[PDB]
């Protein structure tokens, strides 16, 4: 429904560190495929398949209190949209373009207030 360019970022965490492996795809904000599961998919999907990491193509639901919204969990490399889960496979996503990583970090993954506000609202929302 609402599409943007993104990749995956690593599942690999050591101290919540990550290094980008350049991988392309698209993220799509949806309210479900046929809108009856109950929860709001972020469908990721490849133009280049995920590598270096345990992650695969996915259609993944944002469930309150099982999806935390983390603005950036790292400080090695910017551009970290993190959705972290309670031992059900956490998924990290990465901004495909550079709009972050020229400046000191904050809540940046692209932007601070916009993304933070978008992420919290889609997250709570539930069908």
């Amino acid at each position: 429904v609402i599409k943007f360019r993104a990749g995956v970022c690593e599942y690999n965490e050591d101290s919540r560190l990550c290094t980008p492996i350049p991988v392309q795809g698209e993220i799509e904000i949806k309210p479900n495929e046929e809108e009856e599961l109950g929860f709001w998919d972020f469908e990721w999907r490849p133009t280049e398949k995920p590598v270096g990491r345990e992650l695969d193509p996915i259609s993944l639901i944002l469930i309150p209190g099982e999806t935390m919204w983390v603005p950036i969990k790292s400080s090695k490399s910017g551009r970290i949209f993190a959705l972290v889960f309670s031992s059900n496979e956490r998924y990290f996503f990465w901004l495909q373009e550079k709009n972050s990583g020229n400046l000191p970090l904050n809540e940046l993954s692209a932007k601070d207030k916009e993304i933070y506000n978008k992420m919290i609202g889609v997250l709570n929302n539930s069908s």
